[PDB]
């Protein structure tokens, strides 16, 4: 989207790339529905790969 | 939400109970995020249960 400037970086490849690293196969992920699902979503598809 | 009138019904519960029905454990679910959320929510609260 154009015209929005957001000064906050995204997450999603740093949790990835944490988790990655730390080795874990299977966890539980606690998620808030007011702040969005988007990075569950990441974690999801990420968690089929 | 209020003042709006919704023809379509909730599809959630058929599905569920279809599912319970041909004894369903392990599966995939594939979606997208243009009808919403809500249903993904569902499938994965009653997974999680």
């Amino acid at each position: 989207h154009p015209f929005v400037i957001q000064m906050r970086p995204d997450l999603k490849g740093a949790l990835l790339s944490l988790i990655e690293y730390y080795q874990w196969d299977k966890f539980a992920y606690l998620y808030d529905s007011d702040r969005g699902l988007s990075t569950l979503q990441a974690v999801l598809d990420s968690a089929a790969e």
